[PDB]
């Protein structure tokens, strides 16, 4: 039976994974390609965690850790940015922002699916949350590397 | 708490805003880039309207007006087109059509969110409706500027 | 009245149709462009089937047949591939995978819409299911034609 919470969650993961594959094909920098390729493998691990109630794979803090550390490294390169950043700029940053918004849609759906499947590993939602911040940091670096300035809808805070 | 109607509406606005950022990065014409960049700022204003029950920003008829006037200008350039237009053609028109279909998805979701949040400013749904027609008109002009003919699934009407 | 199951189904078909239009604009091979252009026309026929309770157009086995036969031809060219394929590679295969994941989202939604509209022609869901496999086969051929190797998250089976 389809349309189930599990099938839909796996479907959302695949959609996100496919946009990531598209971002990788449009980004020329090896550091970002390497990081994103690791995320794709881990999205498959997340799917196996979900599909086997954490029996075959179990997402834990180390997965989340790596996302946070890479996020810190990209931000070190881009430097501080005013919030909010209007998504866009270089085609590389633009595709990363699209991918980021899809990751956020999967994150919201995951919270909803957890209501129907309380057994879902909570670390999965944390991973998804950290992933969107990593994608955001990568988009900032993409524009910097492309000599493109960030467009801001200024709310008075910076990151 | 996430998964709420407000958080989901804001998430949909961000996804649309990100596709618009992607369309801008793929379009070489300054008139379209200028118009789309204004829409991105206004999507942030729409988000603030929603988030503050129209206290900090309030979408009104003038926002919608500008969308309609620009729509008329693009259509003046493309001339009449038979309906239905099969989405595609130049990469520029194709990305505009994708963006248009996402705007329509946000518009439908907005109608659904209004059921859970009757306080939402109705002008927001009107803005979203006009935006998809503007994106459609821009896609027609994009193909014309690219010497690409529109593909038609003819229903006997023209616009 | 919007937000209805019919309006949402038609909206999902349009979103899928628009991504297909985008994939066509990014693919240089005439065989794939021809096949995808036929799918776009048929998505409009599916919309008319839905909108007229199969009165004006009626999706039947021959539609599905053509999808399966073309799928077999692309697979003959790509040869066998290990599963699971991590979506991505060439920009052509990447956009095809994104389109494939959207087709799968429309397929899942269709199952849900059928619950609210039991009159929907069941062959429509079958068509959507076959379409995602065709898109998958095309993505394999796209990478082969681009000298790009498939990335695999190996589950021990091949197709």
């Amino acid at each position: 039976g389809k349309d189930s919470p599990l099938v839909n969650f796996l479907g959302d993961l695949d959609e996100l994974n496919s946009f990531i594959g598209f971002a990788i094909s449009k980004i020329p920098w090896e550091d970002m390609k390497k990081d994103l390729e690791r995320v794709q493998v881990e999205l498959f691990e997340i799917g196996e965690d979900l599909s086997t109630q954490s029996s075959k794979k179990k997402i834990d803090e180390k997965y989340v850790k790596w996302l946070e550390e890479r996020t810190v490294e990209y931000r070190k390169e881009s430097g501080p940015v005013k919030l909010f950043v209007i998504p866009g700029g270089s085609e590389e940053a633009s595709v990363l922002h699209v991918t980021r918004s899809v990751a956020r849609r999967v994150e919201r759906n995951a919270v909803k699916y957890t209501k129907e499947l309380p057994e879902i590993n909570r670390m999965i939602i944390v991973y998804l949350n950290r992933l969107s911040s990593l994608l955001f940091a990568m988009a900032l670096v993409a524009n910097k590397r492309r000599n493109v300035s960030e467009k801001i809808y200024d709310i008075g805070k910076f990151w």
